[PDB]
């Protein structure tokens, strides 16, 4: 899958 | 799946 | 599935 | 999968 | 997979 | 604050 | 703050 | 802050 | 801060 | 800061 944190 | 936090 | 928090 | 943190 | 931290 | 996704 | 994804 | 992805 | 990916 | 990827 695709897992992300964008800050 | 696709899991994300965007801040 | 698709799971997200957008802030 | 693809896993990332972008700051 | 692809794993990254970009700062 | 505190922001989380737990799966 | 504290930001997390736990899978 | 503290930012994490745990898989 | 503290930033991590644990797999 | 402290930045890490653990696999």
């Amino acid at each position: 899958g695709v897992t992300g944190i964008a800050q």
